[PDB]
């Protein structure tokens, strides 16, 4: 088929990446012919949205090539109650300097708020023109099915996108979530395509006790969460397996682990570009992004390497982190 689409992740805009690095990145991304951006109310205390709103992209003014997604979250007391959802979205619109977003997600479940309450509110906001499509992230397949079923019966807008954790060594979503989304007509966007950077091969397990190199896995408030998600001895072993396969198969022409990992996504995963499925790229620099953008344009990997990626998943599958929260 056509390959999956490519979406630009903006989680680092306002933390490691300033307005100028951010602009450069978006420019680089658009030059490759891509068009969707992914942000959230949460990112950098609103700076990711603020940065994007100032880039003069005319977001949400249909007459408009660039598509924006944002998300409302229940954290730090906010809940996904109707007033909370509305406030988050209205704040996001202000920061993005736009009258409506193309895609609005529920960022993660609020297990203390009945989902019908949240959905009804989403439907109202859509009726007001504040977003085009609804999405879900970090809900379990069964929770997705409940939501779609409830929307159908109540005349609410159905979610059409699911944003989920997926990479060569993180495949829990395959068994149940994907079949569920296919049944109910949702496309799937993959986050953590490089396992937060673990799939670059840049780390060694014992970095956790020693170097503690500043980044995704050290120094910030989600770091421990990231380490619990991915920083496992079998995951390192699994990566080494793949690196060895890349050397044996390609020799001096071997692609970098980063570029192998991304190529897995675009060529060897269960993402289907004909369904509108996509990979959300991540970066904390322009230079990382350019590398990643180049990888997305490379071709399939050799069979021996694809096999090694399967072996690598088989090693970590028993301790795979939950795509759902
Ligand atoms: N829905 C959700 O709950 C959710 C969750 C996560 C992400 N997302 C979205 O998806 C986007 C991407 O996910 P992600 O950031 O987790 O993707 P990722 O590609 O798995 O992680 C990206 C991180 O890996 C490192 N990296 C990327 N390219 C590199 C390269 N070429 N060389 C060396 N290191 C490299 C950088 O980390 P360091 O430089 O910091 O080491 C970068 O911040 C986000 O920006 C956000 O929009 C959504």
């Amino acid at each position: 088929p056509l390959r999956p689409a490519t979406v630009l992740g903006t989680m680092e805009m306002g933390r490691r990446m300033d307005a100028s690095a951010s602009a450069a990145s978006v420019r680089a991304f658009l030059e490759r012919g891509h068009s969707e951006l992914d942000t959230a109310f949460m990112y950098c205390d609103g700076q990711s949205e603020n940065i994007l709103g100032g880039l003069g992209l005319g977001l949400g003014s249909g007459d408009c090539t660039v598509k924006i997604a944002t998300k409302a979250n229940p954290w730090e007391g906010k809940s996904l109650k109707p007033d909370s959802i509305r406030s988050q979205l209205e704040t996001s619109l202000k920061r993005l300097q736009c009258p409506r977003v193309d895609l609005f997600y529920l960022h993660a479940p609020d297990h203390s708020t009945p989902v019908e309450e949240t959905l009804c509110a989403c439907h109202q906001l859509h009726q007001e023109g504040k977003f085009v499509e609804l999405g879900l992230s970090n809900y379990a397949s069964w929770e997705v099915a409940e939501i779609c079923t409830l929307c159908k019966s109540n005349g609410w807008i159905l979610p059409t996108v699911y944003q989920g954790m997926y990479n060569a060594t993180t495949r829990q979503v395959e068994a149940e979530l994907l079949p569920c989304l296919r049944h109910f007509g949702l496309r799937f966007y993959a986050y953590n395509p490089l396992a937060g950077g673990l799939l670059t091969g840049k780390y060694k397990y014992e970095d956790k006790d020693g170097k503690q190199p500043v980044g995704r896995f050290f120094g910030n408030n989600w770091a421990e969460t990231y380490r619990n998600r991915f920083w496992k001895e079998h995951h390192f072993e699994a990566i080494a397996l793949v690196e060895k396969a890349l050397q044996t198969t390609y020799g001096t022409n071997a692609p970098r682990m980063t570029s192998a990992a991304l190529r897995w996504m675009y060529h060897h995963s269960q993402l289907q570009g004909t369904r509108g499925d996509a990979v959300i790229l991540g970066m904390s620099s322009l230079e990382q992004l350019e590398q990643n953008l180049a990888a997305t344009e490379e071709g399939p990997l050799e069979p021996a390497v694809v096999e090694a990626f399967d072996q690598a998943w088989n090693m970590v599958a028993h301790e795979c982190p939950n795509y759902f929260r």
